[PDB]
């Protein structure tokens, strides 16, 4: 699985505040609010309510105030949320996942119309450390917005959470890596 491991661990750099190559809870719920308050501009009912449940979702995987994970024990803990929350899913039950993406929805949804524009998106991709050019931001708008409403629904949203955090990487390649002729 060398995407999802590579997602992984960019995101654990990302949040390993301190960038010693070990993470805690402190490090990640930090880094998290830090980002909702100072970049995606959430009050300070927006911030508590992300704050609860983006610590209920890093504890899922494992993580506790106070103590140093190291990236072998860090990455088995998500795998093993990855594998119960794919579980919960499947059967149409409630995640942390989904009680976390609704907690940010509302925050990057600025014009409370309950559904994420591509201005939106555009705030939200920078939020989370990325730089790239207008049309990839575009692209992966597009991969996103499956009914091609053009906005973003909080189902999308959902499905755009658990394909980077637990989806595991195709068991099989596709002719042409998956490009079309
Ligand atoms: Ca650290
Ligand atoms: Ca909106
Ligand atoms: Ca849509």
């Amino acid at each position: 699985n060398p995407k999802w491991i590579g997602r992984h661990k960019h995101m654990f750099n990302f949040l390993d505040v301190n960038h010693n190559g070990r993470i805690s809870l402190d490090e990640m719920v930090y880094k998290a609010s830090d980002i909702v308050i100072n970049n995606l501009g959430a009050t300070p009912e927006q911030a508590k309510r992300h704050k609860d449940a983006v610590e209920a979702f890093f504890g899922g995987a494992g993580m506790k105030y106070g103590v140093e994970t190291e990236w072998p024990e860090y990455i088995e803990g998500w795998k093993r949320l990855a594998s119960e929350e794919l579980k919960r899913y499947s059967k149409n039950q409630i995640t942390l996942i989904r009680l976390w993406g609704d907690a940010l929805f509302d925050i990057i949804d600025k014009d409370q119309n309950g559904a994420i524009s591509l201005d939106e998106w555009k705030a939200y991709t920078k939020s989370a450390g990325i730089i790239q050019s207008s049309e990839d931001c575009e692209e992966t708008f597009r991969v996103c917005d499956i009914d091609e409403s053009g906005q973003l629904d909080v189902d999308e949203m959902t499905r755009q959470h658990l394909g980077f955090w637990y989806t595991m990487d195709p068991a099989c390649e596709k002719l042409y890596g998956g490009a079309v002729p």
